[PDB]
């Protein structure tokens, strides 16, 4: 039934789809701007067109799937469903130990637009698209499209990309590159600090802190060599901002968990929320997790 490469396969597509309507919605400029809890815990047009698009694409082809949004939403345009499919994933093996996956078992965690709030400042490039799969409560393939990707380069440039990964395959679309040799950059949040965010980070003996939107833009940041370690001892983000992330980073060598060294779940029934924050890395993990306080953790209950 080739269920996990068809699906991968389908996703890239509808990741694209995904781009599209992300870049339509700042073009024809009514960001339809909602605030849920606070002022920096927003919800755009996008946020909301994007998921319809996704999990109506998905559903329509694979009807078996659990799928879990974030956003809370209340008849589907047919403009929006993407029918295709990308044949050169399709050509390629699954991985022998996912080869008999049942569709009714995997659970797909989707984050129409990760970096909201900042797609509404104007800082479209830490905008990405995270269409994560998840079997036995472990992230096995992902799907980050990053829909303003290569957008200062001018009038004449093509917009966007399509990074995705399967454990057992690899990860694709992106140069990977190690963070300079001898610094420690520490990347976070931007708009969602707060005292433990940043106590935790100065424990880390940082050459350089950055701070910027976005769940799958830090994890960009480390495959790409930008930062040497994505450190946020908080809770506020949740599964579907770490599933396809982790397994991107996963998948050429790095490691994802929470503050206290522990993995996320992935299974239909976990809690949304990351409750004990996020730590992870290309290369040197086990320094960063080794640099966490004490007085932190016990501040952080998973
Ligand atoms: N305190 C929070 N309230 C709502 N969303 C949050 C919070 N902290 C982190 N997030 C979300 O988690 C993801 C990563 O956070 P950030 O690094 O701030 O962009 C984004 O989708 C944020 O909106
Ligand atoms: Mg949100
Ligand atoms: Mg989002
Ligand atoms: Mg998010």
């Amino acid at each position: 039934h080739n269920v996990l490469m068809r699906l991968v396969a389908s996703a890239y597509s509808i990741a694209q789809k995904a781009g599209t309507i992300v870049r339509c919605v700042i073009a024809e400029g009514d960001l339809g701007i909602v605030q849920k809890t606070s002022a920096t815990d927003l919800q755009t047009k996008a946020d909301r067109m994007v998921q319809m698009s996704i999990c109506s694409s998905l559903s329509r082809k694979f009807p078996k799937l659990t799928i879990i949004g974030e956003e809370d939403l209340p008849e589907v345009d047919q403009e929006l469903i993407e029918d295709g499919q990308s044949e050169e994933i399709l050509k390629q093996p699954c991985p022998s130990q996912y080869s008999a996956i049942k569709e009714e078992d995997l659970v797909v965690w989707v984050d129409p637009v990760d970096g909201t709030k900042e797609y509404t400042e104007g800082l479209l490039d830490n905008v990405t698209v995270l269409i994560g799969i998840a079997y036995e409560g472990k992230a096995i393939a992902g799907i980050i499209n990053q829909p303003y990707y290569n957008y200062q380069a001018g009038p004449d440039a093509v917009l966007g990309r399509t990074i995705w990964g399967v454990l057992g395959l690899g990860a694709f679309g992106f140069q990977l590159k190690e963070a300079p040799a001898g610094k420690h950059i520490i990347t976070t949040t931007r708009s969602h600090s707060n005292k433990l965010v940043t106590d935790c980070i100065a424990a880390m003996n940082p050459d350089n802190v950055l701070r910027v939107g976005g769940a799958g833009n830090k994890i960009i940041q480390l495959i790409e060599g930008k930062a040497s370690a994505y450190v946020f001892a908080s809770p506020g983000c949740k599964k579907w901002d770490t599933c396809a992330p982790e397994v991107i980073l996963h998948a050429v060598g790095g490691k994802l968990t929470d503050i206290h060294g522990n993995p996320l779940q992935y299974d239909k029934e976990v809690k949304h929320m990351n409750s004990a924050g996020v730590l992870a890395a290309l290369r040197n993990y086990e320094y960063y997790a080794s640099r966490v306080p004490e007085s932190v953790k016990s501040a952080l209950i998973p």
